[PDB]
């Protein structure tokens, strides 16, 4: 098989065409899984097979028929091949077990496929003003390293028919949806043009969850507050202990909530939410203090001389309707 | 060694019986043990040992007796050998202490045994809208990464008799079990068929603990919070302090479980009976609210004109009523 | 020294002997320190020196004196040494800095002495049902590869004498003791007879560690709860207080325990003595709703045909004596 | 390709010019994006394309016009190349997917551009005195490692405009300014003297998170402390559970806190701040012990012979301005 | 250069001197970096610069001058250098970016600089007894692996100043001091004897941070639990909530203490003074319970037949002197 091929006939340290006009390359992607996705680091893992196509007429061979020859990675050390890298990425590897994931398939002609299966890290920027609502868009970037749009021209193969997803792909926590693939140039300033490839797609999140573990208990905790505007205002031992109590459990609800969240430093849309039910909460606190001071001072006004409190009753309709108005602002900003 | 067999005199890169009909490859599996499994990553890791069978005449070597030479993993390099591999996984490598973990036997005849040791990590889609009372199923696939069905052919040697477990393989959270193996085809639409290998069991997980920790504590709080029903209205300081109180220690409990618990971002069967045990703990609050308003309302009134109540009574009926069909209902659904 | 020695005469590919009887091979083993042990995955880390001896008349050179030669890691390549590995290791390595940890001697008449510094990790199976006074066992096993008990023969050199351990190895957690040697034959149904070496520990815990943080604050809380029955039951907002938050004191001890303990997610003797300890606190806030609402009816029995209560007076005794009662059988079974 | 440059004919393991001047080489980086930040190990991640210039005549090939020939990693190993290295790193590796990541390009007079892609990471020391209002400061060294001075010269190719930086380079909880070049001499007492060049950055935090999270908590519980002064002294009942749960409430708090920021063990401005509101809450406590005694001592002498205190009166006034004394000296040294 | 140098001529597979007197070698260490220490393995890293100094008479080359060659790390796989290990390490990694950090001079009479830059993980046995006061001693061992002291000699090549240190070496909770070399001589059973280096350094921690973060909370409400003592006896539903709260809130100032503290599973000094503490508190919540007993039985008494109580009196004197005893006690044997 190495004698068909003139390998040692021909110097593959050039491209083929060496001198004159670009070499057309193409590309197809087979999506296999996504691994894992991480919002603290803000990148993403995914595993994919890669394939080339070109035309080399310094490998054809005579034969017969139209019978194709296959080869494993170590003819790959010999005969030259594209350099495609994944711009941005922070790691990546290629599978070796049992061997070398790489295949050959020269025709007799001169056209080759070149196919390799890869895993690669990349980074996303993301932004979290609107958790848990956010919705985030990735991309993935295949260059070449060393040869210029002069030298070198990639094209997906088939347009958008060139990619492919399986169908078992899924993630814990995130939906995904929308994939598509776009071409665009890019320059350096040292060095030239380059053409790049992108692939796209969109993640979104699970909202039923949130509300019932973060903006149910607040709620609940909030009305249980507007408790203490019906309780007779003469049980100094029981409107007291009820208040401070109420503070202490919204205190570790908030605790507990950050806790669970990724370790993001900087104010969110639920953090907004969760401290403005805290301000309500303590100023119920305040409350029952005028209360308590004014009624001491008109009993001991009474003996030197010698019925439901007016603040209580404006602050069984002032504070219900205070906080469904900031209901009503918050939900019509963040949608 | 090297020269009864003839290396040199032969071209190793192209399978045997080229240009002709497929060569059968069988290929046996015993597995050594589990090493852990991954709920939020959604994978398991294993290890074990894989042969492989097959026949070459090129290998042939004189001999005066059925006496089989035995070789190490530097003849491999030389002579041609299958290219399986496992899909969908994540990494995996081959052992290497002391040295490569590869035998090879040679009959006279050319009939060749390879066999390796090889841990392979691979993704395991998982459920756990039933948790803790799921069970989940996994697969590990082998499949030839070059060769289609025309050139190569993949099949078990003997049947369902190829796969062998360990008498220890265990896992600290889950049982295993229903060992069996399975063949399908494979299609992919730009290379074409392929045969594909699997070995298929089952998980379960310990029932016992889980409603222990989980359910007991809140059963318990919620019959705690109708203890209020049989003490004296009148006693103020004592009804609302114990009202309060048990919402901040239900509240600790949820917080505690939710930490312990896998980060799995969506509803699951749990989350349901905890969050329903609340309402009913923060329904025991407003009771009291209604019954001292009441009372005060009433007591004001007959001064201006100048025994148990209703709701306590029914309370002790409707509240224990509830909670035991809510369970009949939920224990229905979720076997 | 390469001329010396006959490499490039002889085929290094077969074993001494071919054809014959079986070749003996000894081992020494010297333990340098153990690294790491993980009671989630089940395993341990260990660092030891691994020699071995045998004899090859292949490697024999003239001398006039018995001084034997010094090599390196590069004539490994080329002679034939045994290929011994770890049975059920999860991963390891061999140390490479400065240089390959390898030495070889070589006799004039062609004895040859093999070390190598080398690190594994292997599996344990453990039991946590009588944690913390629970007690492990721990082997590792070397077994030769390809080679059967009809082709290398694998004893300990000099015994029992043939393992050393250095002087300063610990665990922070555990005790190690009772080190010790045994051999056994393993059999491989498609493949043969093998031998097999062992090398055995055994593991402890601290025991007054885990008594002074988890069953200390247990036993206090629950006689802490005995005080109510001492105070006078007219004191309605001082009772109910009491027992409350007692519940809630507890429940954050078995809390905060969970956490720190790892996750093994079955019942452990710990996990028992923590709960019945809970029932006992909640006995006793339903052991004053009893006497509350009986006063009441009595009261307004009395009122309508118009002292310390026996219930207190027996729970005095019958609650301390079931506590003691509880210890007795609870100590005799967990030794 | 390997024909025209006299390859075989030079002895490429002296660098051009020996025995002579020192040969000047260039350096130009661009600078890619930042991976992570470690507060406790006090490290940080960063990949950047580095370029090297110079001239070597031994690689000058005959050509008709300007076209320069371009290569792969594999002629690396043949020709001499620069070694420059990264001080006080602590690991770097180069990406090598789908192949190595170098490129070569010489010109018909033998003028080398020599680039590769890596990815670093440096220690940098941090000073946390001052949080959450720390500023930090960075820099990445880069130097020759066998050639001094004498023989190698280093220096930026363009002066400060060597320096790129890409426009989507960001940070999670940190702000990325002022990136600038410098150089400097270093010297090493048993091998003499190196060139060193500089890239510096500095780091600044989002002020206002913490602000909420931390300082508006705390502010909070001390108001409400003070509420205290204003309820009657003959609420007994009332003053006490007030006091003792505000404490209770200030402690989860301060415990929550420390288990969010990183393990930095000594003191720092924020841990100041909490514990001193600490000491204001517990003051409030004592306080009242001292009004309860005071009141029962007089009535007790009244009986035995046969209004706000004063206390209270000047504790609404000293409280209060104490603090907000306490704050104007806190904010005026921590800016 | 590779001419000058009889690199074919000589077997360097041996030793200089071969059969003679052993070579001496000399070694210089300059520490670069302390980059981290784990309590709960025992271990930490350092980064540090290795040099060699040795003469071989085969690699001298005529010269008219004495200018030293300089080479790279491809020449080291053909000329002989020691083979020095670091003994007792756990993993260790020579960096390689952008090339191998090797280098290599050589006299014109045949001396020879090797040096190299690595990095090393070694263990550290330490004993957490008195902590935080404790202090701990670390070691670094550089030994020959192949040769005995019959072979090679080991030894510094300029005493106590073969050691140097950055001036920027730091960590972020130790205090780093007294750098100084010792030797001494290693013996195997199997072997013979080795000469082994020694480099020792000491660490110490910040005291003043544990102070306040745990001995300040627990003293304070230690105290605080004093105040019921000068409450009147007869405000039951104040001195009983009183007591049981400051219970809880020693509780989760206990637990969280131990979340924040490396899992060292023994018994420590700061466990005892925390425990202590714990017993006080609980002491005193019995100590009302006699109070309130007595005082009901005599109010009984008095009706049947028909002012400050003494234990009141001695407990304001009696616990505030036991306390002082214990810290006299506790400080005087932990210093
Ligand atoms: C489509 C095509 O190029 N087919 C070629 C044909 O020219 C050749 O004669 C035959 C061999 O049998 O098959 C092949
Ligand atoms: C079963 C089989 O093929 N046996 C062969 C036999 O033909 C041969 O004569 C003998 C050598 O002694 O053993 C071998
Ligand atoms: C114990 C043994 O085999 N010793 C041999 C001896 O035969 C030989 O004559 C001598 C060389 O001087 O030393 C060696
Ligand atoms: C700027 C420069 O050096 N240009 C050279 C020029 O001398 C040569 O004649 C031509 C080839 O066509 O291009 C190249
Ligand atoms: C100190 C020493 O050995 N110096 C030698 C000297 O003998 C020689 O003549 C000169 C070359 O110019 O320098 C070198
Ligand atoms: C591929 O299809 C997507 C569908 O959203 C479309 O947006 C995109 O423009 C298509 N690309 C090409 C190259 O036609
Ligand atoms: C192997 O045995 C299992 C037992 O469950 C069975 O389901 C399966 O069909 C068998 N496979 C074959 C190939 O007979
Ligand atoms: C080695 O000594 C141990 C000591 O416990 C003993 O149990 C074991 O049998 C001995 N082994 C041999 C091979 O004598
Ligand atoms: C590069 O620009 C920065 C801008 O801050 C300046 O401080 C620095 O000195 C400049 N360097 C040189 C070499 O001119
Ligand atoms: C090096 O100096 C230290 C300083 O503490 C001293 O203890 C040690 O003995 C010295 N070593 C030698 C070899 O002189
Ligand atoms: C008390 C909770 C009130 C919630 C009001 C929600 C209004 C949503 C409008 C879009
Ligand atoms: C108060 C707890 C009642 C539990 C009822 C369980 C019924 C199970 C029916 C399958
Ligand atoms: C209240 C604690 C009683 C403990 C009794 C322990 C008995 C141990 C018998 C072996
Ligand atoms: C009660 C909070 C008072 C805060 C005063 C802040 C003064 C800032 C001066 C720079
Ligand atoms: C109430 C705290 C008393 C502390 C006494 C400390 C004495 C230290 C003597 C060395
Ligand atoms: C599943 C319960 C959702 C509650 C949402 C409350 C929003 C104010
Ligand atoms: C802290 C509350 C003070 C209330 C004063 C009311 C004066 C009208
Ligand atoms: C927040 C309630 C204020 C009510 C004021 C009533 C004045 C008469
Ligand atoms: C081992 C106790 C199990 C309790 C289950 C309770 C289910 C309602
Ligand atoms: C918050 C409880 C209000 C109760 C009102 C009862 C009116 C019948
Ligand atoms: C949830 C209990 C309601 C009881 C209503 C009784 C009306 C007389
Ligand atoms: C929840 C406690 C009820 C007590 C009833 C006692 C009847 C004898
Ligand atoms: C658990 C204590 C029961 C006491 C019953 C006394 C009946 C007279
Ligand atoms: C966004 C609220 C900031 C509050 C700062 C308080 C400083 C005393
Ligand atoms: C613990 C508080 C004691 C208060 C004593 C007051 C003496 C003037
Ligand atoms: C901290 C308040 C002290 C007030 C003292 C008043 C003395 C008359
Ligand atoms: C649990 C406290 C009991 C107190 C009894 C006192 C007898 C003198
Ligand atoms: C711990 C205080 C004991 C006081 C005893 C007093 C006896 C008269
Ligand atoms: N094709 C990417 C690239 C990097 C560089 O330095 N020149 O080109
Ligand atoms: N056998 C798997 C595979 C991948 C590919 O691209 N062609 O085949
Ligand atoms: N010696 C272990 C082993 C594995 C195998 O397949 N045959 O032998
Ligand atoms: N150029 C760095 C260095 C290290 C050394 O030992 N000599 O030089
Ligand atoms: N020099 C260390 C060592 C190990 C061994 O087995 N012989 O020597
Ligand atoms: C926050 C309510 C205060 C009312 C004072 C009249
Ligand atoms: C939730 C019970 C309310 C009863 C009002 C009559
Ligand atoms: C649990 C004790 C109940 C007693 C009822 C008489
Ligand atoms: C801390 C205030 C004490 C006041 C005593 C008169
Ligand atoms: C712990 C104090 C008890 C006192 C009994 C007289």
């Amino acid at each position: 098989s190495e004698q068909l091929l003139r390998i040692d006939d021909h110097d593959f340290s050039m491209r083929p065409g060496f001198g004159g006009p670009a070499i057309p390359v193409g590309v197809d992607v087979q999506v296999e899984s996504l691994d894992s996705i991480s919002e603290v680091d803000m990148d993403f893992t995914m595993t994919l097979y890669l394939r080339h196509y070109w035309k080399d007429e310094r490998l054809s061979f005579p034969s017969t028929n139209n019978l194709s020859m296959t080869f494993d990675g170590r003819l790959v050390k010999k005969i030259w091949v594209p350099d495609m890298f994944f711009v941005h990425s922070k790691r990546s590897f290629i599978h070796d077990t049992t061997t070398d994931n790489v295949m050959l398939r020269v025709q007799p002609d001169g056209k080759v496929l070149y196919s390799l299966r890869v895993t690669v890290t990349a980074m996303c920027n993301m932004d979290f003003s609107r958790f848990p609502l956010d919705t985030q868009t990735c991309s993935l970037e295949i260059e070449s390293y060393a040869y210029t749009e002069d030298d070198l021209m990639l094209y997906w193969k088939k347009g958008n028919d060139s990619l492919k997803t399986d169908e078992r792909i899924s993630l814990s926590q995130f939906l995904i949806q929308e994939f598509h693939t776009t071409t665009k140039l890019a320059f350096y300033s040292s060095t030239g043009w380059y053409n790049r490839l992108y692939i796209n797609f969109t993640l979104r999140r699970h909202i039923f969850f949130f509300l019932l573990q973060t903006y149910f208990p607040a709620t609940l905790m909030v009305m249980l507050s507007w408790v203490s505007f019906w309780i007779d205002r003469r049980a100094v031992p029981a409107r007291v202990p009820l208040g401070i109590t109420t503070v202490l459990t919204m205190s570790t609800i908030i605790t507990g909530v950050n806790a669970s969240m990724p370790r993001v430093s900087y104010i969110k849309a639920v953090d907004i939410y969760l401290w403005v039910s805290f301000v309500f909460v303590f100023l119920s606190v305040l409350e029952y203090a005028a209360v308590n001071y004014l009624t001491t001072v008109q009993e001991r006004k009474e003996q030197k001389l010698r019925d439901t409190h007016a603040i209580d009753k404006y602050s069984r309709i002032i504070f219900p309707a205070a906080y469904i108005l900031f209901n009503l602002i918050y939900w019509s900003i963040f949608s």
